[PDB]
């Protein structure tokens, strides 16, 4: 009676099929365009990339891996997985016969909690930077009373801190503690820190405790292919990573690991990991964003792409001298990669206050809490990172209109903060925020010029979709 | 290098790449796809993995996110949860949903640390028996799932006798076990479960009662099976499969009195995941949307039909059916019943083009010999395939399976099987037989279309 | 405050008058009463005597060979000597079979296997409660984990057949293959039959789990022989050394030596270290001497005897009791217990409490499915070594029947809504307590009361 | 069998009914009283309490608490536990109304495991000294590789050190750590310290992490009757303890609780405590050992006792300083308890070599290392305690021919250190003391004079047995 209509419902372009997601997506891009990116985790992925999430791909199911499949038909998704792992280990320069990779991580978050697994057992001790000091929450978060992140829940973790005075990580602490902990692996990766990881010295604390050393290079894995950061798959035994962020890829993770001689006493790294992913916690591979992936590994080695990650820092570093000439403190004093922690306190207001301004001018970037902090109810700082915006061409000059653009921004923030009182409550700050003329009427000039700025940048994607 | 690549299209900044997936695309196109677990995506949905929905960052949820600037994944999340309860005619005020898990095993494991600490016991299907591996599955060693390392898991059995689940060893059982959660859910049983009686079991001892719907939940929007929101506490499933989505999960819970929301939102987030795949939220929202329209329906009858044609095919040609039949999608054949093992013959039908996978059947030689083939119909029947269509394939499998005896008892009793896939290899006299069966059924299969972009 | 030295040798008696009463008026009421709880026995003097002596001064952890303190020569051959006379009383070979004599009690000796052998979360399968199992096999609700061994352990219980009051061994093989079980448990606290160790041990091995027998109620059946034995079949056997091996309250660990499967068992290491630097701290060597002590008696003719006397009185014991129209679990029993089935029409709840209050001592059992105990658990052992009979146990049984018509009695003069209330036997009830109490004592006192005298 | 052989057999006395074991017992008893016993942990046990273990008490089972008992026929026993109660609450100056205390544990290590058991569940973090520096066993005892003590094994323990320049404990440290590990317990007693602890800034620590404070005053409690030192139930929530060691009673433990409000309101200790004691770990309580208990208790109230405690305390003052008058260093400069710590480094040899040329000489103590000490294997110090001999009378005077008896155990010690060589050692030492005369001759020289002088004191027991 039917089937007729049937055949094409699963054929039309997505604008006609439905076009109320159509209509959000499209306002998406306009939103993406008109604004300035500046959150520290977010970029720009390129068309090749997206095109390859739309393909076929995503209707075959590959349960295990190339040469061990459950299901029949997997010669194509043979040469992508194994196509993608090749790209992966020569991205960033390693010998097959020193490293392996898997790349059926459905996130960044999955390949930790994956390593975890296969590595330590239920309740083994894991070691991670704090969170207020720039930790991840896979690496764990704990309370007083109550075990937080799943990593925190399946495992016991305890957490590393920086220095207060410094904003460096207290590699001496980390040392001692580790002997009183008895960590089973410790974490050398970082969400919110403006400097490299002395890989060589975890490396050393791992051994002298029988731990392994797994990093966590989400943040900077673009960085380390380009070269423009100390690589960490030269101290570690594990390498984790997302797949989008600073490498620009579709969302997917990644697990590298150590191959051969750690041929007396062996690595037996690559069994677990494998079983761990599968059948330990994933099912279906999503081959579609290991193609994406994989798309992204090829671009990430051309030197294209090693110029951008050069002007990624380059740009982080003018932003960083553009707010310290304004006056603004930042973490550390400055920064090796493409993000900062600025320290609002220098100008009395916090990252809490200043996210709201910022975000209705059409800025992004989140807050987040500076060495010393008394407490995480008001972060005294504000993370800023170049890749979205660089990915768009932003150079130099430009990121100093927008270390002004910030700074206004700011100022706003500092100007309500006036009425509402030192006493004054987040809550009141965005009512006194959201209403009054004075203020309304500066976000609506500071927002139109941010705006405007952005206008003048393409997008990359699928063509304003 | 003021160059910017970042639009040249994939046709051009990676041929390899393009290759596999124009060959992945035309080997779907002539192979006759019986997985039971896959399906074609159509085109409006792979449309929306490819927006810039993938660029932004929303951790948390709508009305309480971390990010600024998520207006629009607001709207889009908060519509695709509408259109999730929606689709399975459920009422706001009794139930929410949580449309964040990365894929299917994603959302169990999210499920079972929300409602289930760590070591809480838990129940459901034995895997020889059709259960799922995020279910629990042990041995004497290494237990395999995680949901066997970090949780404490006990399975039910199916009656060796009938393939029907024994509902009643699970309430005796449930007595000693003391299960904190039991699962409703198979990836290999061609049977309606009995929730009803798994309700009444769960109750009588505290525990929740959480239903596994991947298989079977396109069947379910659709009202060609039962549904399990009539009885369950939760619902988890796929977003692919049946549903006919990109590759996703989502997870259903009751509110009111209960505070299953809480928790299992607080699982997903700050406890397993990290940022949401928005795409692939918009992309189970598309499906959604389709899933409702008076099409979806009668495709899911469709599915049904062929399924039990296809069934009632092999059966008219002597092959034994699991349990007589199905009421679903899908059939377990029991191999063995032609005097050989779903272990050889998923290779050799995956020669001709004819893809399926074996599957460990009610007991038999677990792992060692699985005496049965599991059969799915979504795959063709979104191509169109009538029962008639169905009927030729059955006898295509049939065919299969005799070449397959065939290679068998031209193999060693000893059964070097790990060589077998070898004999398969350069024996032309096989590979002859192989590529005349399989040129019949790519010639027949390019008769129909084949959904999804272009030739893409 | 100018001597103290006074002190440390005044005798108790003048000490503590106190605790002294409490002694002697524990000492009378144990005389005469008629001590039927299953799990109770009176020590010799011989035994009591070691309790007391200087060993109770000595810190010795480790073992003989390997201790952490100096001066240790004595309590090596003592340890030593006890390890021994533990092997021996159990006719086991040295090259076969090993023992740790350190246990502080039963409860304590289990859990040390555990650690040792099933990691923590590792499954255990052990006899369900209700049907007669111990706290320590694991134990715990479809709320809350009550034994710790259910707390640090996964523990699945496996039921007797209600229609039998048997074991069901079938679906214990069924339920194992489910379960995945490290270790099965081959013991109980209040079943009347042999346990078919060998079927026992054919599950566990299909299973590749330990098969640890806890033999503690019927260790000193087992010594003398008058019940097959189950270091024949299991890997492990641990037991208490009171109860019916009639020692001091203490525990003890056999374990198996040489190789399990070797084709080209480190069991002693694992429990050994398990017990210490693991579990415990300094052992306690008087207990341990009174624990050799007892092995050195249970070896003896008399003491096989006296066993075979435990079996034939319990069997008359049953058997009168039968005869009087009462349901025993199984229809009997092959060892020095029974479980009545109080049915005549009321539950071992009440009936506990006023048989205590006729001065005849039993507890309650928790019969085959309701806080509401259906059963009585009898044993002889305490008792039959007091050199009761069977005749003597034929009058035992009347005045426990006595003992049940006055409470299949007051049970009717009761709510139905007992509980505290039911706690309150009027005279017309106080009085009838009183002339079966005489009557009971008067019975009771024909008989010794092994030990050192009352006084 | 004659029933009258049956019925002797378990009347006999001990000496008639077994020769060998009646003998073993003498030897021992012989030993005990030629010989100086200096182990920290070791008393002699009155005459009443071993006379009470003996009694028919040992028959009874009464599983459960007195008014909720699992048995018929404990009318007596529940006088007798009830009884031990309200002494053990007495004897520490404990209002009831505050305090509660279960009887009933076995031994030290078993008290301790069931609180933990009882208010930290599996897996539940625990703090303690580290055992080099005078910790536990049941405080938590685990290396890089492998959880040893059972309470490192079922629970996740993390050990706070002493200063290895003072041999004090680091409060500080153990404060900051307190805030990275979240312990759910922290556990305020020693096996080898000679100083007080702080429990109120132990309190603190606990509250500031909602911690629990646990103290476990085995190696004191009897100085705390006796009020020689600083009580415990000042500070902590829960207190468990020996009932041997000082206390002087038979082998068995306490577990002392809070009862009322804690702040909220109230107090939930006592209903866990007692449920982990029972149906949790344990199974028929030792009546007999209760009453032994409970004599020692009375006894321990008594002038007579807090007399002893006086001079036990003198003695180890007088041994402590005569020592140093002759050089040898104590661990930080003294002791305000029964024990010292010397570390035998200041005359060029280690406790584990002193340990055996001092027990060949009938002088017992033993060996434990030193804050500082390079990795055991060779611990420095040893561990001297006054009770046992001090309950045997000895006053100032005579533990100032003790130490000279030990001091001369040294000196030999180290002359054959001296035929050694250096590098030459463990295995070869001891082939040295008990292979060569002059040694020989001169230990059996000591030795005599030793047990001479030690035959000139008495020996609390059966009076021979
Ligand atoms: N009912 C049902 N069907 C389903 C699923 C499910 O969950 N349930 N799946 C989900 O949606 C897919 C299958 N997924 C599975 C993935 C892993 C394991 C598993 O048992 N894992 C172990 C042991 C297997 C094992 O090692 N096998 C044998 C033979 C080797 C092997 O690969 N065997 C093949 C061929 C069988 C044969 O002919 O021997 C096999 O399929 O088992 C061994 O001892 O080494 C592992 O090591 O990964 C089982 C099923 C498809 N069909
Ligand atoms: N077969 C057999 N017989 C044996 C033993 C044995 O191990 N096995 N024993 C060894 O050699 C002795 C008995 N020892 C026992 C010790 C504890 C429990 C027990 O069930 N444990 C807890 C449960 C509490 C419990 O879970 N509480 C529930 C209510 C259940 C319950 O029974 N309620 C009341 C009792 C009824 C009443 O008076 O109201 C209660 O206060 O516990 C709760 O509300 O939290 C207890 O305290 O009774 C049973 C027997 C003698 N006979
Ligand atoms: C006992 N002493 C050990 C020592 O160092 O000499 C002890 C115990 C254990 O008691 P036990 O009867 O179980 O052997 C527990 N806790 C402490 C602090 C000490 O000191
Ligand atoms: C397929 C399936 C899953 C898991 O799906 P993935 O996204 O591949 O993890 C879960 N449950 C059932 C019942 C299934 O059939
Ligand atoms: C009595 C008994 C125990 C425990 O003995 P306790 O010394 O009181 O802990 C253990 N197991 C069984 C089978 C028992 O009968």
């Amino acid at each position: 009676a039917l089937w007729s209509s049937h055949e094409q419902m699963l054929a039309q372009p997505l604008k006609d099929s439905d076009a109320e997601v159509y209509d959000i997506i499209k306002k998406e891009s306009n939103r993406q365009r008109v604004g300035l990116e500046l959150i520290a985790s977010e970029n720009f992925a390129s068309r090749a990339v997206l095109e390859a999430l739309g393909s076929c791909l995503n209707n075959k199911y590959s349960e295990g891996y190339p040469g061990q499949r459950y299901y029949g038909g997997t010669e194509h998704i043979d040469e992508l997985e194994t196509l993608c792992q090749k790209r992966a280990l020569q991205a960033y320069g390693l010998d097959p016969q020193c490293w392996g990779v898997n790349v059926q991580p459905y996130s960044g978050s999955p390949a930790n909690f994956a390593v975890y697994t296969a590595l330590v057992e239920p309740h083994g001790r894991i070691m991670g930077l704090d969170l207020p000091d720039g930790g991840h929450l896979t690496h764990g978060f704990m309370t007083d009373k109550k075990k937080i992140s799943a990593t925190s829940i399946f495992f016991e973790s305890m957490a590393y801190k920086v220095n207060p005075d410094t904003g460096y990580i207290d590699y001496d602490r980390l040392e001692e503690n580790a002997r009183l902990f008895h960590p089973k692996l410790i974490i050398a990766g970082t969400s919110c820190y403006s400097r490299n990881l002395d890989y060589g010295r975890l490396r050393k604390i791992a051994d002298e405790n029988g731990a392994y050393l797994m990093a966590d290079m989400a943040h900077i894995s673009g960085l380390v292919v380009a070269g423009v950061v100390p690589s960490p798959f030269e101290h570690c035994h594990v390498v984790t990573t997302t797949t989008h962020k600073t490498l620009r890829g579709c969302r997917a993770g990644m697990i590298f690991y150590r191959r051969g001689v750690r041929k007396e006493i062996l690595y037996n790294l690559e069994s677990l990991i494998n079983s761990a992913v599968f059948p330990g916690l994933q099912g279906g591979p999503h081959n579609h964003a290991i193609a994406g992936v994989a798309v992204a590994l090829k671009q990430a080695m051309t030197p294209e792409f090693k110029e951008y990650q050069r002007q990624v820092v380059a740009n982080c570093r003018a932003l960083s001298a553009a707010l310290v000439e304004l006056g603004y403190k930042i973490v550390t004093g400055g920064s090796d990669n493409h993000l900062i922690l600025v320290d609002l306190r220098s100008k009395g207001t916090d990252g809490g206050r200043a996210e709201k301004v910022l975000e209705a001018c059409s800025i992004a970037c989140n807050k987040n809490t500076c060495p010393g902090d008394k407490s995480a109810l008001r972060p005294s700082g504000l993370r800023l990172g170049t890749p979205a915006l660089t990915s768009r061409g932003l150079l130099e000059k430009d990121f100093q209109k927008v270390a002004h653009f910030i700074h206004r921004g700011i100022e706003l923030t500092v100007q309500i903060q006036d009425d509402t009182g030192p006493r004054a409550t987040l809550k009141e700050f965005k009512e006194k925020l959201a209403g009054d003329e004075k203020h309304q009427r500066a976000v609506r000039a500071l927002r139109q010029e941010v705006e405007s700025f952005a206008a003048l940048f393409p997008l990359p994607g699928l063509p304003g979709f």
